[PDB]
């Protein structure tokens, strides 16, 4: 049966953003991350022709790209030059995006689930590398190198594939073959002949703005994207105390059928297909607030869009003009198969942030369509997001901030998500307070020096631009401790407030040789010497004594040198709550094929 | 929602030496080997036969699994035109073609499939070879939008185990409500040499024309093409609706290997722990298993870790040797990956529908790195009758139906188990719709042209002859052809009221005969106005049913064949005939290709 599911981590690269703090900084800032095809790829010029319709030539030269595409860190993953060379980038993208995700929920491989049933779902439609399409591999190899034994499946869907995975996701968790699972999706652009199919059959826009529900709508503009979610029931998520995005009500997905032509959108089965999935996730549609359309800026797309999600709405209730309406597409542009996991994204950070951010080009609205007549109101300007105050059934009552996103594929193939926030019980004893008498632990961990220089650097700035604060203290360093694989080069510190760990990571960023309270090591001169101290039980109660009488220093020299710690224990009663921090710095190295 | 019966009610596919089901039996029975030299329209393979193992562009093989007329299709049926068709992957016509043929097996077409129109379309597929790139969404998408269906429809790609991967998550659809119908199945297809410079590199295929499953010498497997499809629907509806079921699936599990001491290495415990959680799904006892497709791809690592995880499973349950079957179809058609699930299902209901167990070639020698007498599983060498196992589960004896099982397992780590069940119908013939000259049969064909349905009439003609169908089938066969075929332009009909007699008037048709009692001619091109007017009348209603109940058949087929429409439900007021298995539609074969 339906029950709520819980979202616990997120990541992901889109165009001008890296990660998704500077996607909502592109978001906030009603920022164009449309831009010119990148030399890298190929040369536009060649291939450039004005005309529309023709054969073995594109009319375009903009689109949504992301740098550092043929970037890779394979001895991370203990993977030969050779064997990477010959890996699809999106395979490439997206194992290192779900290892960041599963970072950023405070986990790690080991500890996602003892059972080791973690699914996984990647959406992608697009083969164009010159090894071959092979889609299956990139669910694989993450199963493969993190040892996941649940379901490993690419699906396929067109413009909706990632928002199916997800569907698929929600399924299997519902029938309990998994506990948890990696959902997303991935786009690349790496070949000319993408864009030379797109122009043949003219679904390109020519200019660099894809007008999402606006006038003069002329088309699309293509875009790359990867990113990932870590799903998880709601109930055992909250016991875990790990920190919840969001909150999956329902998802539908059903195809278009017959209509005057292939890939002409059906109205008719989107209303029924939004409908259906508010009367799975038992949601009133007057309670939603957010609604991130497909919006790809076609002239036929929007005005059946705006027209199937009136009927489903109507069916309900016969207000109009309160809810909100948008697109991330007039931002990154039309990354197809992660287009749903962008929206999804997008939502996620408006919900934690609780504003809306503005629709681009959607100054002058489509003449074909008449707002006024629709419950919808295309955002303009960032503005905070209100809870509704609603009168369902003769009953006032304040309504959680919901939201819905709808894919549409090319080939009819349609798809819809439901999503509420997350309201927290006040459950803030805090009994772990950090201060100079309990002070804290905080350890930093990589392959090697350069790689922790740049965790520490990234850390810094994390703190800054965060402002976090000495409550985040307990946080942070349970999420280090608990949710950090712990690497070759280890460095730890001791602080019992933020300033003295500004101070002594700043210090280390220096050519600082000896600090207070600090500590170097590796692990790989240490496995005799490791070997003989493990040998004997002493080692065991030697720690929890050391640990329980309150010698951190020599715990953090041992661990430094290999020791092998379960800081579980440290905490006996109650548990802290994870938080989200910078992920591992993956080097970047150019890998390509030869065709 | 909770796991319950689901039914089989449609099946088709195409295979090596085998352009349907019956001639794949055909094949199976024979004990033949369908691996072929590597057709001359496809490559020549003297320029990249390079006898060297891992040789980087080359291979060292000359044999593989091809089906005929891979590049044939009838675009004028869907309402294609000829230039689309050159631009569509050959995998998404035949997947479409094979559709069509399931659902006319079934007796049901895609009007009165389901009236909600939610049928769920899921296909298996992983390789994308074709010069226009790899598009799989449209192979599904396609097959939905021609026939309107407004379900799921998506693509799978879960390496060898895509067509499976698929089944489960139709069956998780048809559970959870989202869909009452579903067409599941695969296709693979060879259609350029990088397809086999690939396998050759990293070698997995062996340099012979023998899939030796099960088999010393094992050295690989050999590639294949296959295509095929089935229509699933839940048990209590398909009883209710007279629909004739090929098996029941009780089952179906699928995981991923994870780590192993190697990438694309088979880890055993999770094919234990999968053919185990498969078995608990289906609440089927190991014991009563009796026969088991298993993967079998010949290869000398993967065979024992096969046979110990099988091993592991049923030993969880019961302690028994040598008790269970085992075979592969590779071993005939080879290895045709997404397709190798949909291929052992058909050679299942196949086994079940005829009650034999067909040879597994290439077992004499059985392999000695495996002791099959520590193990339940006993290979199948020579036709024998399939037993119903009788057993001691729990200290009573009972005797069980015949229970099959087929697991299918990826390159990438990725497996699926499905638990196949035969259906026993319940004793009710009461055959009050008996087919005498005094209450004489209604037959119909239909086609675009005249061609099409002359092959109609052969095919049909033959059908009968080598099934030997008789009178009792002349009901069945008479709803089947009028609720089960799309009504189209070229029309006959004729009245039998025994089988004889429809032979002598399908053979005179066959003949330049121009006369021929009970035989009508005609079409609907012509007729569009006079069908108007006659329709426009209400007298057309009440007149077709007056002269449908008083026995007015020659002058109601005298109508039908001219172009009007009849609802032929209302010819059978009382009880309803069952839909049976017949020939399906003759698509035109024209070659359609593109350049690279």
């Amino acid at each position: 049966v339906v029950r709520d599911v819980a979202i616990i981590g997120l990541s992901g690269r889109y165009p001008q953003a890296k990660n998704v703090d500077e996607f909502w900084n592109r978001l906030k800032e009603g920022k164009n991350c449309i831009s010119e095809i990148p030399k890298d790829r190929w040369d536009w010029q060649s291939f450039f022709d004005e005309e529309k319709g023709k054969k073995e030539s594109m009319y375009t030269k903009w689109g949504g790209f992301i740098d550092d595409m043929d970037k890779f860190d394979p001895l991370f993953f203990q993977i030969s030059p050779k064997e990477a060379e010959e890996m699809d980038p999106q395979e490439r993208l997206f194992l290192q995006e779900a290892y960041a995700s599963i970072e950023d929920a405070g986990y790690t491989p080991t500890t996602l689930c003892e059972s080791r049933k973690v699914g996984v779902f990647v959406g992608v439609m697009n083969g164009n590398y010159p090894t071959g399409a092979t889609y299956w591999s990139i669910a694989n190899r993450l199963s493969y190198l993190l040892n996941f034994q649940g379901p490993s499946v690419a699906v396929d869907t067109a413009c909706s594939a990632s928002l199916t995975a997800i569907h698929f996701a929600l399924e299997s968790l519902y029938s309990g073959t998994s506990e948890c699972a990696i959902a997303g999706g991935v786009n690349l652009i790496v070949d000319p002949v993408h864009y030379m199919k797109l122009s043949a059959l003219t679904m390109l826009s020519p200019s660099n703005q894809c007008k999402s529900f606006g006038d003069q709508a002329d088309g699309f503009v293509d875009g790359e994207g990867v990113g990932a979610i870590v799903l998880k029931p709601l109930d055992k998520a909250i016991a875990d105390g790990d920190h919840i995005y969001g909150v999956i009500k329902g998802s539908m997905m059903n195809a278009g059928g017959k209509t005057n032509g292939y890939t002409v959108p059906n109205p008719q089965a989107q209303a029924q297909l939004v409908a259906d999935a508010l009367q799975r996730a038992n949601v009133h549609a007057r309670t939603v607030s957010y609604l991130e359309a497909h919006g790809t800026g076609t002239e036929l797309g929007d005005p059946i869009e705006v027209a199937g999600l009136t009927r489903a709405f109507e069916k309900d209730t016969q207000d109009k003009q309160f809810c909100a309406l948008g697109s991330a597409k007039s931002n990154i542009g039309h990354c197809e198969s992660a287009a749903g996991i962008a929206g999804v994204t997008k939502i996620l950070l408006q919900l934690k942030h609780a504003q809306l951010v503005p629709s681009l080009h959607s100054r002058t609205l489509n003449p074909n369509i008449d707002f006024t007549k629709t419950p919808f109101v295309v955002q303009q300007e960032l503005a905070e997001w209100r809870r509704p105050i609603v009168e369902i059934n003769g009953t006032t009552n304040e309504y959680p901030r919901i939201a819905g996103i709808s894919s549409f594929g090319a080939g009819g193939s349609n798809a819809h998500v439901i999503i509420e926030e997350y309201i927290p019980e006040e459950q803030k004893q805090s009994s772990l307070k950090i201060t100079p008498q309990n002070p804290a632990i905080f350890v930093l961990s990589a392959k090697n020096a350069e790689r922790l220089y740049e965790i520490v650097q990234q850390l810094l700035a994390f703190i800054q631009e965060h402002s976090l604060s000495d409550e985040h203290l307990a946080d942070m360093a349970y999420t280090l401790q608990v949710g950090r694989v712990a690497m070759e080069e280890r460095i730890a510190v001791i602080a019992g407030t933020m300033k003295e760990l500004q101070q002594k990571l700043t210090a280390y960023v220096k050519g600082q040789e000896h600090i207070a309270d600090l500590y170097r090591g590796q692990v790989n001169r240490n496995q005799e010497m490791l070997d003989i101290l493990t040998s004997d039980d002493e080692l065991e109660e030697t720690i929890a004594r050391w640990m329980e009488r309150g010698k951190y220093s020599k715990l953090l020299d041992l661990w430094v040198k290999g020791l092998s710690i379960d800081w579980n224990k440290l905490y006996q009663e109650e548990q802290p709550g994870r938080i989200s921090l910078p992920t591992y710095p993956f080097a970047k190295e150019s890998y390509w094929t030869h065709a």
